[PDB]
């Protein structure tokens, strides 16, 4: 099971484009599932996501207006129950304890959130908290210099691998995080 974790595409009145390199890479992968944190540019973004994987999941973002978008979603992949939400609702923002409360609320092994516009992989108390950052490196009050980012998860049962992709200084960088 290969899962593309992406989100935070658009900010109102600010134009952002997904880097072509990310698109070229994403277009050929055998990506089974897409978990999107929300904040889509519009229908164009959804069309793109539909091309990447058979199964696409999108939660409601701060600026999302698409009808039928749930605030939270829970998907089971391998041995992991995955919780997904935009993360603007987690107050205080990005706080470990606040996120922990939501993870417990959703009763999931993995909690995926965006909002911060900073990609982060963290394991706390045997639970995993993942943020893929902004795919387009969109403006955020929270971060001075956001960079385009996304995550690819390789899950085989209880084995979790995170591929953190970021575009820094015009050159793509990738880091691998292993969890058992």
């Amino acid at each position: 099971m290969l899962v593309l974790v992406i989100g935070d595409f658009h900010v109102p009145h600010r134009s952002a484009a997904i880097p072509q390199v990310f698109l070229d890479r994403l277009n050929t992968g055998r990506i089974q599932t897409v978990l999107c944190t929300g904040n889509l540019c519009g229908k164009e973004t959804y069309d793109i996501l539909r091309t990447l994987a058979r199964e696409v999941h999108v939660v409601k973002g701060a600026f999302d207006e698409m009808q039928g978008l749930n605030e939270t979603e829970v998907i089971k992949i391998g041995n992991f129950k995955i919780g997904l939400m935009h993360g603007h609702q987690v107050i205080p923002w990005g706080d470990r304890e606040a996120l922990a409360i939501y993870q417990r609320q959703l009763d999931v092994d993995i909690l995926i959130t965006g909002h911060t516009h900073k990609l982060e992989t963290k394991e706390v108390g045997g639970k995993y908290f993942l943020n893929p950052g902004s795919a387009t490196g969109a403006y955020s009050p929270l971060v001075d210099n956001p960079v385009p980012s996304f995550m690819l998860l390789e899950i085989n049962d209880s084995e979790l691998t995170i591929y953190e992709y970021t575009l820094v200084d015009g050159s793509v960088k990738c880091e691998r995080v292993d969890f058992n």
